């Protein structure tokens, strides 16, 4: 399913172990749209159904194809939505370990929300997966203020908008596999080191 919306309609008693905030691509559906599914999918099955919350970043994140000419890359309010939801993962769930994830105008939104995160909840946040991350040429292929070791960045040769562009072309739509495979491996690596 291409809404998920796990830790918004969750309840307390029932919080996970593990928190997954995801941000699709420009004109996706529901709020994971075309990678965010199978990235959850792979989770569920390293952690349990009961053992991961899926959250994708719905609200005001419109994902227009306009937003990509702001400057960073997507919409304040955008930015402001998944702050939140950060911010509900660590009040309603204090415990648990955050993960995080975005596709092409997402990637930007996962970036920038968490740059911008306070430290003690992007502490938080074990892993972080980039498909096609529109801003890796303008931040060296990091998020700002987030450590290397817990990013990791799939962009594809031959896919422009990891290198200034915003051309979308065929390496940019092949992230599919990704998101199968090495893309939750890394997170499901680096919560199980913490945890």
């Amino acid at each position: 399913r291409t809404t998920r919306d796990d830790l918004i309609n969750g309840n307390s008693a029932s919080c996970a172990d593990v928190i997954f905030i995801y941000a699709r691509g420009s004109t996706e559906t529901g709020n994971l749209g075309t990678l965010g599914p199978s990235i959850a999918s792979n989770l569920e099955s390293a952690f349990g159904k009961d053992g991961v919350w899926i959250q994708g970043v719905g609200g005001a994140y419109r994902a227009t194809l306009g937003d990509n000419a702001l400057p960073r890359g997507t919409s304040s309010a955008a930015i402001r939505e998944m702050l939140g939801l950060f911010q509900q993962a660590n009040t309603k769930c204090p415990d648990a370990t955050l993960i995080a994830g975005g596709y092409s105008q997402g990637a930007a939104l996962a970036a920038a929300s968490i740059e911008d995160l306070d430290s003690a909840i992007r502490d938080k946040i074990a892993g972080t997966v980039l498909f096609g991350y529109t801003k890796n040429l303008q931040n060296r292929g990091r998020i700002p203020n987030y450590p290397a070791d817990r990013t990791k960045v799939f962009c594809k040769t031959g896919d422009l908008v990891c290198t200034g562009s915003l051309i979308v072309a065929a390496p940019h739509l092949a992230y599919g596999p990704d998101a199968r495979g090495p893309a939750p491996e890394f997170l499901i690596e680096k919560v199980r080191a913490v945890r």
